[PDB]
């Protein structure tokens, strides 16, 4: 059974800088391959690498770019032509059409109109096999792009061999960062010249220079078939050699079907039914974008064991690391997601965590390669400590413990995003201030909250002392300190304590991050009744919630000086101030759980499934970001939610196929069952679990894992009284103490 069929790769390309609709490029790879490839139809430099919309491809590039904002490295591409053997990146492009395009996960093929060249490849995790069919032509060439800012390249005749390292980097490398990278061809040059900053040098073997290039070429008769294997490492040019293997002896075909079987032997542990192509697609293709990031950033030795290239120090060490995202976006419902259906690879994750911190010093919260400089909070304390208590454990509890203290009292002194900027203010006030040149502060504020709720409930598994656990006790209440009574949201608060005037909840960034206060007000994922109490009880609470879906989508751009596109998104929707295309709102729906309204969710939910995601290029409503977007539709279709990471809890929702199968890695399956489930039936009328009545709004991880069925009664009629029970709410902080 193959689920790649329902997997398109396009989809989040058709984006622009001034509207997202997922920001994404067709990511040829294996699940968490440590090199990506792509058609590249951008110019060398521009984060927007592939655009739907985009008539011509200039290059076959290797990547590692986790978004356009963050940008690239690692990167070289490599570009089949006919006639003049051109190295600039505009003269050697060709047209192109999606309908001469083919793109898998595993497999890619193009006709490059102007070279009469088919072009077709197939990756492993670190290699990747091209084959270019050429037409008749005296002068057919390749031409191989090392890329700017200091690169190399030696042409090897004698074997038909090009190898090279790039250096272009968007930061966070260390100062010997190199990707090094080897290509074989299985047809000998009858022509060769090395390029040197835009300059053709015909039989020169080598140059190391700011834009290294190399361009070979030969005759071929119609149909002709050049294929050309390629590996890199980020080790050396010997491990580049060793990745290489990775090919086998295989052709394209080949290849493709153990891509593909590579594929679909993840994608298969969550089989959907009973529901249109539109979903399959929309499910899929979501589902694919959730098991490419963080990538895998180590390399297996003589041995078969893991070692790497710290992108932190720079020496070559054993064990686990991987790279490329950011946790701000991914703690929300992409780790968790691992956690659930992955979790023997989270450990190699964890286990990498683990080394970052002991070759950096801080565990990572954006990192690409290195410590990167984006976003905000110290998320990886939520990451570190779901994964644990789901099962995820690492071997070095000690070191663990140690790091998440660490990174609760330093700010990392080049990486601002990296420990806990201004936590001086916040273990002393209680909450980081409006005033004093910390941006976001309001938002850093909530999050450091959960952070250390999260810190609290490891303390607490692990039996610290009692003074470390009330210390994160206490801090996890840090929420309360910007709660404003008035406007029954939160504020920026001022160094001196006063809240910060003039107020508008319309207002984006400053206090917070890419969101208003309508937005990041509920950034209370431990204890949502603790913000139910705050806002006068669960009434008013709902009343609030509502009131987002129903204002207008004004706001207040000012603090951006543009209308960024995050605020684009959001006001396209019609969906008030509901704006689902960025991070920090995506578990609000799941709250009216909370307050005994399950069937407000229920319909807002399918609301979101239904119109804010499609299939095609144009799929998303906002930046995919890594999984993390992608996993929200994953987990919404089968119907719950890990509102707060950290629990063993997922909240409910209302699920979007007839029938959906989860099969565990530990040999147990699950099957939920939605037999009545439609367009009209999104209600839940009741549910059952393994035969037992269940009225809860929530699911147990541990209960999940042991398999049997949930059996899902839909109907299009809310049900006013299922869920509403003290005993059938989720887990808030406030609760306890009990
Ligand atoms: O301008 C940016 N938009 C996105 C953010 O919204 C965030 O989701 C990404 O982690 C982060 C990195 O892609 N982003 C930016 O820097
Ligand atoms: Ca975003």
């Amino acid at each position: 059974k193959d689920w790649t069929q329902y997997v398109n790769p396009l989809m989040g390309s058709q984006s622009t800088f001034e509207l997202s609709t997922g920001n994404t490029y067709p990511a040829i790879a294996r699940p968490w391959g440590m090199n990506f490839w792509t058609p590249q139809t951008g110019k060398m430099g521009d984060g927007w690498q592939y655009t739907y919309t985009a008539n011509k491809i200039r290059g076959f590039k290797q990547t590692h770019q986790p978004s356009p904002w963050i940008n690239d490295y690692g990167q070289f591409s490599i570009m089949p032509i006919v006639g003049q053997p051109v190295f600039d990146e505009e003269k050697r492009a060709s047209w192109f059409a999606h309908k001469g395009e083919v793109a898998t996960p595993y497999y890619y093929k193009v006709y490059l109109a102007e070279h009469d060249i088919v072009t077709e490849m197939t990756p492993t995790e670190r290699a990747v096999l091209f084959r270019f069919t050429f037409p008749e032509n005296d002068h057919s060439y390749v031409v191989v792009d090392a890329f700017d800012k200091g690169s190399y390249i030696k042409i090897i005749p004698e074997e038909n061999k090009i190898i090279g390292y790039t250096t272009r980097n968007s930061g966070g490398v260390p100062e010997n960062f190199k990707n090094y990278f080897i290509i074989e061809f299985d047809k000998p040059f009858t022509y060769k010249a090395t390029v040197e900053n835009g300059n053709l040098q015909e039989n020169v073997a080598e140059q190391t220079t700011d834009h290294a290039g190399a361009i070979i070429g030969f005759k071929t008769r119609k149909g002709e078939q050049v294929n050309a294997r390629i590996a890199s490492s980020f080790i050396s040019f010997e491990q580049a050699a060793a990745n290489m293997n990775e090919l086998g002896k295989d052709n394209i075909e080949q290849l493709a079907q153990k891509g593909k079987d590579a594929w679909n032997q993840v994608l298969g542990k969550i089989e959907v039914e009973g529901g249109n192509l539109d979903q399959y697609r929309t499910f899929y293709s979501c589902l694919y974008r959730s098991l490419l990031f963080p990538r895998k950033f180590y390399e297996l030795d003589a041995n078969g064991q893991p070692i790497h290239y710290s992108p932190y120090n720079g020496q070559v060490l054993p064990g686990y690391m991987f790279t490329d995202t950011g946790f701000w976006d991914t703690f929300r419902c992409l780790f968790p997601l691992l956690n659930l259906m992955y979790p023997s690879v989270n450990k190699e994750m964890q286990e990498g965590l683990i080394n970052t911190y002991l070759e950096s010093g801080f565990f990572p919260e954006w990192a690409s390669p290195g410590h990167r400089g984006c976003m905000v909070g110290n998320n990886s304390a939520s990451i570190l400590v779901d994964a644990y208590m789901k099962g995820v454990k690492v071997d070095d509890i000690k070191t663990l413990y140690e790091g998440l203290i660490h990174g609760t009292e330093n700010v990392h002194p080049e990486v601002s995003s990296t420990g806990r900027l201004g936590y001086e203010y916040y273990n002393k006030l209680g909450y980081v201030p409006y005033d004093v040149k910390i941006n976001e502060n309001a938002a850093r504020t909530l999050e450091y909250a959960y952070d250390d709720w999260c810190i609290y409930r490891l303390a607490k598994e692990l039996k610290r002392p009692k003074k470390e656990i009330s210390l994160f006790a206490k801090r996890a209440m840090n929420y309360k300190n910007l709660f404003d009574k008035e406007s029954k949201l939160m504020r920026g608060r001022n160094e001196d304590g006063t809240f910060q005037s003039p107020f508008s909840p319309l207002k984006w960034g400053d206090a917070f991050t890419e969101g208003n206060s309508w937005h990041y007000t509920w950034s209370v994922f431990h204890d949502p009744q603790g913000l139910i109490d705050l806002m006068g009880g669960k009434e008013m609470f709902v009343t609030m919630m509502d009131s987002v879906f129903a204002v207008p989508p004004i706001f207040d751009d000012s603090y951006y000086g543009q209308v960024i596109h995050e605020i684009r998104e959001m006001t396209v929707m019609n969906m008030g101030n509901y704006a689902h295309g960025n991070q920090p709102i995506q578990h609000m729906i799941y709250l009216y759980d909370y307050a005994g309204q399950p069937w407000k969710a229920q319909y807002w939910l399918r609301q979101v499934m239904d119109r804010m995601y499609t299939p095609g290029p144009d799929g998303y409503c906002g930046d995919e970001d890594n999984g993390q977007t992608s996993a929200w539709y994953v987990f919404s279709a089968l119907g719950f939610y890990p509102v707060c990471p950290g629990t063993d809890e997922y909240v409910m929702g209302t699920p979007l196929f007839k029938k959906a199968t989860l099969h565990f890695e530990n040999g147990n399956s699950l099957v939920i069952d939605a037999p009545n489930n439609s367009t009209e039936n999104f209600y839940i009328d009741s549910m059952s679990f393994n035969g037992a009545d269940h009225t809860k709004n929530y699911l147990r991880h541990e209960d999940l894992f042991k398999g049997g069925t949930i059996k899902v009664d839909m109907s299009n009629r809310p049900n006013l009284n299922r869920g509403t029970k003290e005993e059938d709410m989720p887990y808030s902080f406030s609760k306890e103490l009990e």
